[PDB]
């Protein structure tokens, strides 16, 4: 789904033929609006020490965020990190035990995205014992939980824990509860690739069964959309045992790195999306318009809007606004 049109040669002469069409996988991460919160969650203002791997017992490590060399601001869970040298985000110290440690990242695009592969969120002192991954898909205006990671989902949310892994072609599109990267390896990860893999093998060799569901099973291409996606951080590591009162300078947040994967959404009538005015928006093709190719041009709405669609196999239908 790589081509919108192209000039081929029927029985009646030259003409132009249209298939549905798809923009390019992206770096979706080089195009994220960051926004951490509550204000003040961030270490170094005013300066603090913690406990680092270095010094693990004087715990006299300091972040402190006037200082380039020893602050830990949000844009260091996008950056291009060099062989030996993990940059991170840095929460403040659990310093206010027993109130809840809590942060809320908040990812936006101002724009309808497909998540084509796992999303990897990567932290560098302990990953949660609990946190929610949720999702917008209206820029904010409305949240739904995307998926729960607890050490306990039963303790936490009164879920029973299960995978991605585990799921039938009937409820691959489920929000799940996840104890596998919770559980006393870096890794917190939004299985994508392992729910293609309910229709196309673990393989992923059989990727027109996966088109031909996108199309035809309810609900499972918005499953992968977003204008958003927000990780509500809950509970830190807590190395397999209680809350250590004596050394509280031990528990964080530490995030070095937050892989997101895909394209915009252009309804298949796209196979271009760029920035403009300011924000992305696909460049459409089969005579549609608006930022998500959602509606017919003007002089083009003889017939109401439908999307392009993946079927049939292999170019599929451009649905187009005449
Ligand atoms: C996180 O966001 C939720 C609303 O989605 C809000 O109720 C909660 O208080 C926020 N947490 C913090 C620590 O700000
Ligand atoms: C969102 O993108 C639209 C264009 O699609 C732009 O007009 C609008 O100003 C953007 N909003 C923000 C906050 O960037
Ligand atoms: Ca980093």
């Amino acid at each position: 789904y790589d081509i919108c049109k192209s000039w081929v040669t029927t029985d009646e002469g030259p003409t132009w033929e249209f298939y549905a069409c798809q923009p390019k996988v992206m770096r979706l991460k080089d195009y994220v609006k960051v926004k951490v919160e509550p204000s003040g969650i961030t270490c170094g203002d005013p300066p603090e020490r913690f406990c680092s791997h270095e010094n693990p017992y004087l715990c006299s490590n300091e972040c402190d965020a006037s200082n380039p060399d020893l602050a830990h601001p949000p844009r260091l869970m996008f950056d291009k990190e060099e062989e030996g040298l993990a940059t991170y985000w840095q929460s403040i110290t659990w310093s206010r035990y027993p109130s809840p440690l809590e942060a809320n990242i908040t990812l936006s695009w101002n724009k309808t995205v497909e998540l084509t592969d796992d999303v990897v969120m990567t932290f560098e002192y302990g990953r949660p014992t609990v946190m929610v991954l949720e999702k917008s898909l209206d820029n904010g205006r409305t949240w739904q939980p995307y998926q729960f990671y607890a050490e306990d989902c039963m303790e936490a949310f009164g879920m029973s824990a299960r995978r991605a892994r585990d799921m039938s072609s009937s409820s691959a599109h489920r929000v799940l509860c996840t104890e596998e990267y919770s559980r006393w390896e870096k890794h917190v990860r939004f299985e994508v690739r392992d729910r293609f893999a309910i229709f196309a093998g673990p393989d992923l060799r059989n990727m027109d069964n996966l088109y031909t569901r996108l199309e035809s099973a309810k609900g499972l291409k918005e499953f992968f959309t977003l204008t958003d996606l927000r990780m509500r951080l809950l509970r830190p590591a807590l190395g397999g045992t209680y809350v250590q009162r004596e050394n509280l300078y031990k528990y964080f947040y530490a995030i070095s790195n937050i892989e997101v994967i895909g394209r915009c959404k252009c309804n298949l009538h796209a196979n271009l999306c760029s920035m403009r005015e300011g924000s992305l928006q696909c460049e459409c093709e089969h005579n549609t318009t608006g930022p998500d190719c959602g509606k017919c041009k003007k002089n083009f709405r003889t017939r109401s809007w439908r999307a392009g669609s993946y079927l049939p196999l292999p170019h599929g239908s451009p649905n187009a606004c005449a």
